[PDB]
C-alpha cells in the first residue's frame, strides 16, 4: 500500500535537508501508471512550490533527446551512421575531422574531443572554427572520452540533414512526437514564471549558461517532471506513438560498444540487468567520465537490460533510469546538484524495492 510514495519519502526526500535543495521533483512510472512526488520551493525568494509545471534544466540529460533526434533521422534514411560531417556541414570537408564517423562524434569516440570545448569558444563560427582546426590524436573509434563538443557536432549534423535548426529539431519534429508539451530549447515568455533560476553550491540562484548555439544539443534541453515521465513511459512502452518516433527510440536502445560493466548506446548508458549498485556508480566513476576509455567491440549484446543517464548544470540535477522487464522507471529533478551518487543511489532502492 502506498508503496512507491513511502520508498520515494524514505531515500530521496531526506536529500533535500542533507544538501539544502530548494526543491525536487521524483516521478516513478509502474505498469503505465505515473507518480509524481514533489518537495519544496521552484523560487526561494517568491516562495513558489514546486509543481508540475516547474521547468527543470536537464544538462547532459539533454543528450538522450539529441540521440532520438539522430535515431529519427537515421531511420528516414537522412543520415548513415557512417557518414561524416562533411556530407552535411560542408565546410568540414577536406578536415581531418571528416575523418570520423557520426556514430563515433555520438558515441565520444573521435580519439580528440574533451569534456568541454576551449573557454574561447562562445559563438558558433568559433565553434567551426575549432572543428577546422582539429586534428586526431588517439586512433579513431578506439577511446570513448565524454564529450560535448562531440556531441554538439553530431547534433549540428543531424539538424543539416533535416533542413532545420536543432532547436526546431527538437521543438517542431521530436518533442510533438513524443508528446511533450513542455520541453524546450528556448523557454518562451509564456512559460518564464514557470522557469526560475536553479541555485549554487553556494544556494545563489544560477541558470545555465548559453554556450554557443550548437552546446545546446550537449545540454541545452529544459523540461518539466510530467514530461520527462512520458519520456520514460516512450522509452518503455513505444507502440503507442508514431512509427518513426519508435524507430528513433528503438535506436538510442541498442549498444554500440563496452567499457568494463557499462555498454554505450545513443545517450543512454545501458547495462545488463540486474545491475549491481556497484555498476552503477562505476558508471559515474571520475575514471569513466573524465578519461580516455579503451572500448570493446560488442560480442553479445545483454538479452535483459536497464538504461540509465545523469545530467547536471551549474544550478540543476537530474537523474533517469529505466528497466523495460520490470516495466518501470524513475525520474529525479533538482533546482541544485546533489552529487551523482547519492541519485543513482537513491533511485536504486526505490526501484530494487518495487520489482
Amino acid at each position: 500500500d502506498q508503496e512507491i510514495k513511502k520508498l520515494v519519502d524514505q531515500n530521496f526526500k531526506p536529500l533535500l535537508e542533507k544538501y539544502d535543495v530548494p526543491g525536487m521533483a521524483v516521478g516513478v512510472i509502474q505498469n503505465n501508471k505515473k507518480y509524481e512526488m514533489y518537495y519544496g520551493l521552484q523560487s526561494v525568494q517568491d516562495k513558489k512550490a514546486v509543481n508540475s509545471s516547474t521547468i527543470f534544466e536537464l544538462g547532459s540529460v539533454s543528450k538522450l533527446f539529441t540521440a532520438t533526434a539522430g535515431g529519427y533521422a537515421k531511420n528516414k534514411g537522412k543520415i548513415s551512421f557512417d557518414d561524416t560531417p562533411g556530407k552535411y556541414w560542408k565546410e568540414l570537408k577536406n578536415t581531418p575531422i571528416d575523418q570520423v564517423n557520426l556514430l563515433q562524434l555520438a558515441t565520444y569516440t573521435s580519439g580528440n574531443l574533451a569534456l568541454q570545448f576551449p573557454d574561447e569558444v562562445k559563438t558558433d563560427q568559433q565553434v567551426l572554427t575549432f572543428f577546422k582546426d582539429w586534428k586526431p590524436k588517439n586512433s579513431i573509434g578506439e577511446y570513448r572520452q565524454y564529450s560535448n563538443p562531440s556531441i554538439g557536432l553530431f547534433g549540428k549534423v543531424v539538424a543539416l540533414s533535416m533542413n532545420k535548426p536543432f532547436d526546431q529539431v527538437l521543438e517542431k519534429t521530436i518533442f510533438p512526437a513524443l508528446g511533450l508539451k513542455h520541453s524546450y530549447v528556448n523557454v518562451p515568455k509564456t512559460q518564464m514564471q514557470n522557469y526560475d533560476f536553479g541555485y549554487n553550491q553556494e544556494n545563489q540562484p544560477i541558470r545555465v549558461n548559453p554556450g554557443p548555439l550548437d552546446a545546446l544539443a550537449a545540454y541545452g534541453v529544459k523540461s518539466t517532471l510530467p514530461d520527462m515521465l512520458s519520456f520514460i513511459h516512450a522509452n518503455l512502452n513505444p507502440q503507442k506513438y508514431p512509427a518513426d518516433i519508435q524507430r528513433a527510440i528503438n535506436e538510442t536502445h541498442q549498444g554500440r560498444y563496452q567499457v568494463n560493466t557499462m555498454y554505450q548506446a545513443l545517450g543512454w548508458e545501458e547495462f545488463s540487468y540486474p545491475a549491481t549498485l556497484q555498476t552503477l556508480l562505476d558508471s559515474n566513476s571520475e575514471q569513466i567520465v573524465m578519461k580516455p576509455n579503451k572500448v570493446t567491440a560488442i560480442s553479445k549484446e545483454p538479452s535483459v537490460k536497464m538504461y540509465h543517464k545523469t545530467g547536471s548544470t551549474n544550478g540543476f540535477g537530474t537523474y533517469v533510469v529505466f528497466i523495460p522487464k520490470e516495466n518501470i522507471g524513475l525520474v529525479m529533478l533538482t533546482n541544485k546538484r546533489i552529487p551523482n551518487e547519492e541519485r543513482i543511489k537513491a533511485a536504486y532502492a526505490v526501484l530494487n524495492a518495487i520489482k
